[PDB]
């Protein structure tokens, strides 16, 4: 049966380079299987590679982008000019590298790196990963990625274009759960969006949802909020997509279950991938990904504030009872 040369056992033949640019990836982009900044950015990376794509630029007679065709690598000198992607140069270099080295399209490259880098995070659940996408792409169309002051109508309508309804979008945010920020507030580099930068868990939504309290750095930089605690850093877009009425419930459900969560984002994630393509023209390799270490700890309002610090934003169903912790208010360390 298919047996690749290091006899490995896979569905198809297609799969089996596949575990040499694991090996290449886990080893060296990835520092030895570590869930440190290089997930992070290939998270921000695969988004921003897929989002561009829009079926109303196409309905106007416009090119409107190829989806999650590697344009942001191929064609990377005129898509790292873009507002949303600073500080993704070395993560895309590092990246093109492993491509031509081991001759794998760019898009599949990049969502291989996302399921790959997400293993290695504890809670993770396991990515789908589909090979076959042309290594073949035009230019991204610019303005088509969501920035950090945009409103939650201008965000709903822009994932709504590229095919997300409002609860798949809360849902694919669970990737802030595994997030820090550099370029809105350089001053207190690589802040961390949730008190676990390395636990893919439920903490980012309780902790979008407490009340701002604490000015984090010196100065508040691009689209910057108080945040609940020294440390943590919150954007204007994630703060007002937990309290905008079209969004808070799906936003409220996502904070008492890690189960739940990560099932939404891996169905989320799914579709995304295939964003400008036919799923069934591509070939499964799911089995190449190994599975991630579980995640033992239950979501925690931390710090020793309560339920009356949240800002309950669903007025139809109650707030889930979460676990409080004895303690003093966190100050987090910057993400690794
Ligand atoms: C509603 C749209 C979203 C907006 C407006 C948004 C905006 C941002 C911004 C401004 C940053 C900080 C980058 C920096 O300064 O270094 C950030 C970080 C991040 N975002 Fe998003 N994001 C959104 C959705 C997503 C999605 C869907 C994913 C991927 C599945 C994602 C994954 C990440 C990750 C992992 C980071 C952390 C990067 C790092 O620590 O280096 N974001 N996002
Ligand atoms: C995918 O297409 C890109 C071109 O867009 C190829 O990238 C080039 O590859 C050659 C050698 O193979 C390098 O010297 C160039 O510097 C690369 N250019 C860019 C923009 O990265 C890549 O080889 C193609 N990959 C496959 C498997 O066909
Ligand atoms: C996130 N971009
Ligand atoms: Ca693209
Ligand atoms: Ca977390």
């Amino acid at each position: 049966s298919v047996t690749c040369p290091g006899g490995q056992s896979t569905s198809n033949s297609q799969c089996c380079v596949w575990f040499d640019v694991l090996d290449d990836l886990q080893t060296n982009f990835y520092q030895g299987s570590k869930c440190e900044s290089p997930v992070r950015k290939i998270l921000r990376i695969v988004f921003h590679d897929a989002i561009g794509f829009s079926p109303a630029l196409t309905a106007a007679g416009q090119f409107g982008g190829g989806g999650a065709d590697g344009s942001i690598i191929a064609h990377s000198n005129i898509e790292l000019a873009f507002p949303a992607n600073g500080g993704l140069t070395d993560t895309i270099e590092a990246l093109r590298a492993v491509g031509i080295n081991h001759g794998v399209s760019f898009g599949d490259l990049i969502q291989f790196a996302t399921a790959v880098g997400m293993s290695n995070c504890p809670g993770s659940p396991r990515l789908e990963f589909l090979t076959g996408r042309s290594n073949s792409s035009q230019p991204s169309p610019p303005s088509l990625i969501p920035g950090p002051g945009n409103t939650v109508t201008a965000i709903l309508d822009r994932m709504g274009d590229a095919g997300f309804s409002p609860d798949e979008v809360v849902d694919l945010l669970a990737a802030h759960s595994l997030a820090s920020q550099e370029g809105l507030n350089s001053a207190i580099f690589r802040s961390p969006l949730d008190s676990t930068p390395q636990v893919f868990d439920t903490q980012f939504y309780i902790e979008t949802l407490l009340k701002g309290t604490t000015q984090p750095g010196p100065s508040l930089g691009f689209a910057e909020e108080l945040s609940p605690f020294p440390g943590e850093f919150r954007m204007r877009s994630d703060a007002l997509l937990a309290r905008d009425s079209r969004t808070a419930c799906r936003w409220q459900s996502m904070t008492s279950s890690n189960e739940v969560m990560g099932q939404r984002y891996r169905a989320a994630m799914a579709k995304m991938s295939v964003l400008g393509f036919d799923r069934n023209a591509l070939t499964d390799c799911s089995d190449v990904i190994p599975s991630a270490v579980s995640n033992n700890a239950a979501p925690v309002i931390p710090g020793g504030l309560t339920v009356d610090d949240i800002e309950v934003s669903c007025p139809s169903e109650p707030f889930p009872e979460i676990a409080t912790a004895s303690g003093p208010l966190p100050s987090l360390a910057p993400a690794p």
